[PDB]
């Protein structure tokens, strides 16, 4: 034993056990459908997303599906993202829960006009809370961003996208620390700094960090001193956070177990840390044979 053993589960579903219903996204890697899941001898229906292979099943495209698989399945926790199993057909399947309310960043793009301070710090400490569990974990995300956030109600979200998840090419470049674009140097602390820019993209209400600036430049901007500016509704604050986050020295830079604190404390009193117009009346969403429709959540 020089690492723990991983005694989690995966477990093989049927096609038979689930039934896709309206396809939620497609691109290179094949087709998100949104789906029922049945499982065989409970009186349980659990809303899935089956994320299909791209139908040309490939050697190399079924390997690398299987390692986002590995890790989806060996996650537990209540901000990020699980897989609830595998079908091994022709195109192999994950089955994974059903976020209804889509991709964070999407989401914050579309809400804006009624998106509140303590919605924003919250949205803040659930990420933090997630990626700290990954740091317990021993993985280094590698692609922390807004889109690889995803909202189960607009008062939960949860990480995913496990496809760069490694312990202990085409690369996201501005949401890279320094020594990740010019080292491939990646750490828990290298996902800190993704996560001041996850924060930016959030506190901007989905702005393009860097937008017009080739990839190419970002190490040079970088390494001259700048970052990005000030978001309208920020306090400094929040800001000053988002700036330690982008700093040089990695072990500068804050920790998820802190940006937890700092984020809760702001929480409890949102409207002195962001400002927004309006703030004080903002009210978002809070949710068909369907009497025995459970979440994945609450199938143990
Ligand atoms: C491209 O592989 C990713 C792998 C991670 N993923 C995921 N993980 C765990 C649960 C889950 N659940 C879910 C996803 C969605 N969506 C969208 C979100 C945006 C989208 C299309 C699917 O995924 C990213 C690109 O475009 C919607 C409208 C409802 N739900 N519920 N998804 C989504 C992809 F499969
Ligand atoms: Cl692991
Ligand atoms: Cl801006
Ligand atoms: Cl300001
Ligand atoms: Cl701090």
């Amino acid at each position: 034993m020089g690492e723990a053993p991983n005694q989690a589960l995966l477990r093989i579903l049927k096609e038979t056990e689930f039934k896709k219903i309206k396809v939620l996204g497609s691109g290179a890697f094949g087709t998100v459908y949104k789906g029922l899941w049945i499982p065989e001898g409970e009186k349980v229906k659990i809303p899935v997303a089956i994320k299909e292979l791209r139908e040309a099943t490939s050697p190399k495209a079924n390997k690398e599906i299987l390692d986002e698989a590995y890790v989806m399945a060996s996650v537990d926790n209540p901000h990020v993202c699980r897989l609830l199993g595998i079908c091994l057909t022709s195109t192999v399947q994950l089955i994974m829960q059903l976020m209804p309310f889509g991709s964070l960043l999407d989401y914050v793009r579309e809400h804006k006009d009624n998106i509140g301070s303590q919605y924003l710090l919250n949205w803040c400490v659930q990420i933090a809370k997630g990626m700290n569990y990954l740091e317990d974990r021993r993985l280094v995300h590698r692609d922390l961003a807004a889109r690889n956030v995803l909202v189960k109600t607009p008062q939960h979200v949860k990480i995913t996208d496990f496809g760069r998840a490694k312990l202990l090419g085409k690369v996201p470049i501005k949401w890279m620390a320094l020594e990740s674009i010019l080292h491939r140097i990646y750490t828990h602390q290298s996902d800190v700094w993704s996560y001041g820019v996850t924060v930016w993209e959030l506190m901007t209400f989905g702005s393009k960090p860097y937008d017009g600036i080739p990839a190419s430049e970002i190490s040079s901007i970088l390494e001259k001193g700048e970052r990005l500016p000030q978001p309208p509704i920020c306090t400094i604050d929040v800001y000053m956070i988002m700036v330690k986050c982008w700093m040089i020295d990695a072990d500068s830079r804050p920790k998820f177990r802190e940006l937890i604190i700092e984020f809760s404390k702001m929480a409890r009193d949102p409207q002195r840390y962001l400002v927004i117009q309006g703030d004080e009346r903002m009210h978002l969403p809070s949710p068909e044979d369907m009497d025995d429709v459970v979440d994945a959540d609450e199938y143990l």
